[PDB]
């Protein structure tokens, strides 16, 4: 209970503590309602406006006044933002040139720039272009500091999971806000935007930057503002806390717009409507800058201009039923419209049946505007299947499109054109990020990132140690001028054996055959030694093997590997293809080749005999026989060390390409270097799996079965230099594909490869960083380059918008 008849005289907004059943005055007691009875007549001042006018200069001050123009106002910290333009013959801080700030000019009593942070709901990114003609404080944000063309979000790309994502680094399946709407099955309770139980604690994981602030001795202003407190009142406020005393005053701080997330909802992204709020916004930034520059402020903070996802046109007309493709939709709850996830309207309903649901919602149309899929087989850039709250049955929903269980569910006059909430690599749903002060850069532009580097930046702009979380430290050094993080290689924990010749052909019994050979080869004394190998197939030194296990370093004329002797294949293969490369056959007599390999013991081999007994699963190889550079090298191609199994399924895949993508990759991009291996991921959590977690093998065997196969693909970013022999900085994209048993997720797989496989390697696009999780390897440790470069490399994605 709480004792609403105390005041909040000399209380407005304050930075105290307040727990019942004291009255509170901060800027959520509206939401907790808990306010003093006397908080919104003392502290929700709105007499005579928000702006001085000439009339005002030099009045006596009125306590009842919004904001004040009176003399004393200005060592008071309430004078309207723009008093001294308006009084003084100041100008607005927009209309003053843009001049670099090399060190932070502070008042005295600042020990360090203050940061704040402005956040701005569902702008997308697109929006900017708009510029100064719409927008010209943020314009002169954007073109005067540090600006990305856009910021990914994460997925799902609504505002609650990535406000929190933003604010802790992490992914949502990590922090547990992974929707505005939620069901967890243990609470046995739902989440929803509006309503009073998202205030339980018991949802937030992980540590939010406020909290990781005051852990370490750093003050914040409250973040959160009661949707009822205009947003000129909360710049006021923020302005108010700065001119606090010293021992009071906050570090950081932030401010919300739930605009133009509204607007575009309503209008949609490419409405005239929008101009409007975008105006709106930009005046808001200029009250903030106008009354930074009245505090001496405005080459003193850093500000980060921010938003949370972008929005894209979807209206009425496009909504999938659900009631087209299934019976019973009355018997399951679907979290809809930009996304899809399904679970029975009773939870744990007996007669809930996901299999035939799922057949009933895979490739039903051919236009079909939904792809239904389990959550373990979601791309896993989009990080989103190790939480509770992630009910198994997902619906990735085309952009421009809503899924909506029946008809019923949607009311045609509709009022809304604009949603989002899709895939994160869709274009209209990125999002602005900018920043701007003494710690970022001067006019720079730097590539885009994803949201969840942020959290370590500003830790570092705040002098912070930044809790566990899923950014790549130092990745976005290439933002700030000073108090970037120094990042440290991590150490190798298992070195490599170099295994020579050991043993014979008549030393294995493995059930495997080669209709010919090549007895050149045994006349090969230095055959399968170092050579030129290691300088023309691994261009970036070998991955360190950052995990407990034995391993083989095996050198081929056409590529290497790190064979391992527990997991009975490569973790990783790498080898080089030239632009000038030739794609050849495997020979008719070669079709069903496997040869032993010597220097690998039987004991660490796999055999043919379990591929022979599983009539449901195949093999691949690594580096594939298409590319050898001689008929004799190609035999190499055929090693048992160099097979790994694949569902004949996944061999379509995997075939095209080997025998058709790669070079047309070496071609377009003068050469291409290759990494390619296994995963395991059994968990779906975005982790190396221990061999406990390892849960299929090949039939009568224990060589185990990989749930996806990566590839990183390298090149020099400078296309004009052939790949083995790059100068400067790098250019890279990566997969990771499933490892299904069928071609479901591709609804035109019945068709020729050339009309389906590229388009799902695509949705399976990956970071390296990606990779690096689920194999406990790390890349590119030896270049020419610094290594807060390369970590930005390791965490690009390459989107294919
Ligand atoms: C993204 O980055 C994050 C952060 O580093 C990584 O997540 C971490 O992974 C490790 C390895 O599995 C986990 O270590 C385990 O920790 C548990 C005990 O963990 C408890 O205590 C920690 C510390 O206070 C706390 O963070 C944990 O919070 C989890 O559980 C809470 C209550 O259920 C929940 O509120 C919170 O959201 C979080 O849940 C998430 O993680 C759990 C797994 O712990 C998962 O089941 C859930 O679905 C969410 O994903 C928890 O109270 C020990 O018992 C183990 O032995 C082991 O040491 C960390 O717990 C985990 N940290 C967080 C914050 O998630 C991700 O791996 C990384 N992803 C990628 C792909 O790189
Ligand atoms: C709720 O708040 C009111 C106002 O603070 C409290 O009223 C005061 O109570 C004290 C002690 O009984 C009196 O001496 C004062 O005269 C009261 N102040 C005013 C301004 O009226 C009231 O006690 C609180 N109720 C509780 C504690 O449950
Ligand atoms: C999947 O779709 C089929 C139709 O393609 C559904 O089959 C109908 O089901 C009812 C009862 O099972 C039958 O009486 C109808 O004759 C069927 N319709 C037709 C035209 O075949 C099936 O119910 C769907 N499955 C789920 C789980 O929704
Ligand atoms: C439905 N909802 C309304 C309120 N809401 C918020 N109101 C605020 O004042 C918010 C401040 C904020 C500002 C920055 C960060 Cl990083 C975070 Cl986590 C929160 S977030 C979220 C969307
Ligand atoms: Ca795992
Ligand atoms: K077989
Ligand atoms: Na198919
Ligand atoms: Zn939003
Ligand atoms: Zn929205």
């Amino acid at each position: 209970w709480t004792n609403t008849s105390g005041s909040c005289k000399g209380r407005c907004f304050e930075l105290q503590e307040v727990g019942p059943p004291d009255c509170r005055c901060d800027n959520l007691c509206k939401s907790y309602s808990s306010c003093c009875h006397d908080f919104d007549e003392l502290c929700l001042k709105t007499a005579r406006g928000w702006e001085c006018t000439k009339d005002r200069c030099g009045e006596v001050r009125n306590e009842e006044n919004a904001c004040h123009c009176s003399e004393d106002c200005l060592s008071r910290g309430d004078c309207c933002t723009n008093y001294q333009v308006v009084c003084k013959g100041e100008s607005h801080w927009v209309d003053d040139d843009c001049e670099e700030i090399r060190v932070p000019e502070c008042p005295a009593g600042f020990v360090r720039p203050p940061l704040i942070i402005f956040s701005v709901d569902g702008f997308r990114a697109s929006y900017m272009k708009k510029g100064s003609k719409v927008m010209p404080n943020i314009e002169k944000l954007r073109s005067c500091g540090t600006h990305a063309p856009y910021m990914r979000p994460v997925y799902p790309t609504k505002t609650f999971p990535n406000l929190y994502t933003l604010a802790t680094g992490l992914y949502p399946e990590s922090h547990g806000i992974v929707g505005n709407s939620m069901y967890d099955p243990v609470f046995d309770a739902t989440f929803h935007l509006r309503g009073r139980e998202k205030f339980n604690h018991r949802w937030w994981g992980g540590q939010p930057l406020w909290i990781t602030a005051t852990k370490q001795g750093v003050r914040a202003g409250t973040f959160f503002w009661s949707v009822s407190i205009p947003h000129e009142r909360r710049i006021l406020t923020i302005l108010q806390w700065l001119s606090l005393p010293d021992n009071e005053r906050p570090s950081v701080y932030a401010f919300y717009s739930e605009q133009p997330d509204f607007s575009g909802h309503k209008y949609g992204p490419f409405g005239p409507e929008m101009t409007n709020p975008l105006r709106e916004i930009d005046k808001t930034v200029g009250q903030l800058m106008d009354g930074l520059k009245q505090l001496k402020l405005h080459r003193c903070v850093n500000v980060i201009f921010v938003g949370d996802h972008g929005m894209e046109d979807v209206t009425c007309d496009r909504t999938e039923f659900l009631s087209n493709y299934l019976t019973n939709v009355d018997d399951i709850t679907l979290v809809p419209g930009t996304l899809g996830r399904i679970r029975p309207k009773i939870p744990n309903n007996l007669k809930y049946d996901p299999k035939a649901i799922i057949a009933n919602l895979t490739c039903k149309k051919p236009d079909q505007h939904f792809k239904p899929y389990m959550k373990q087989h979601l791309p896993k850039r989009l990080h989103y299947a190790n939480n509770r709250r992630i009910e198994d049955l997902h619906l990735l929903v085309e952009r421009r499109w809503h899924v909506a269980r029946k008809p019923l569910d949607v009311y045609k006059k509709c009022f809304f054109q604009g949603d989002h909430g899709f895939d994160n690599k869709v274009n209209s749903m990125q999002t602005v990020f900018v920043g701007y002060g003494p710690t970022f850069k001067y006019r720079t532009k730097v590539p885009p990132f994803e949201n969840i580097e942020l959290y370590n930046v500003m830790c570092d702009l705040l002098g912070l140690k930044p809790a566990p979380n899923n950014g790549t430290h130092g990745s976005l050094n290439h933002l700030l001028r000073t108090n970037t993080f120094r990042p440290t290689l991590p150490e190798e924990v298992s070195r490599p054996n170099y295994p020579g010749i050991m043993y014979l052909q008549s030393d294995f019994d493995l059930g495997c055959t080669c209709d010919d050979k090549n007895k050149l080869e045994e006349l090969n004394k230095r055959l399968h030694t170092k050579g030129s190998t290691e300088e023309r197939h691994l261009l970036y030194g070998r991955p360190a093997v950052l995990y407990r296990t034995s391993y083989d370093i095996l050198y081929h004329t056409d590529f290497e590997s790190g064979y391992s002797e527990i997991f009975l294949m490569p973790l990783w293969t790498s080898y080089t293809i030239s632009k000038q490369a030739e794609v050849s056959s495997i020979p008719e007599h070669l079709t069903n080749c496997v040869r032993p390999d010597v220097r690998v013991s039987p004991g660490f081999s796999q055999n043919c005999l379990a591929y022979k007994n599983d009539k449901q699963m195949s093999y691949g190889f690594l580096f594939p026989p298409y590319l050898s550079s001689s008929p004799e090298a190609k035999y190499d191609a055929f090693l048992v060390t160099n097979m790994v199994p694949m569902y004949p399924a996944f061999k379509r895949v995997w075939t095209y390409f080997q025998r058709v993508l790669v070079k047309k990759y070496a071609s377009e991009r003068n050469g291409v270097n290759v990494i390619s291996g296994p995963i395991f991921d059994y968990n779906y959590n975005g982790l190396r799996d221990i061999e406990d977690e390892i849960k299929q093998y090949v039939e009568g065997s224990s060589i185990p079965v990989p749930t996806h196969y990566y590839s990183i693909i390298t090149s020099c970013l400078d296309f004009t230099q052939p790949a083995d022999k790059c100068d400067g900085p790098l250019s890279v994209s990566s997969f990771i594909l499933p490892h299904r048993p069928d071609n479901d997720e591709s609804c035109n797989s019945s068709e020729d490869e050339s009309k389906w496989v590229e388009e799902l390697m695509k949705m399976h696009t990956a970071r390296v960083r990606d990779i690096e999780h689920l194999t406990g390897l790390d890349f590119y440790r030896k270049t020419s380059r610094s290594y807060s470069e390369i970590l930005t490399l390791k965490t690009y994605l390459h989107t294919y918008e």
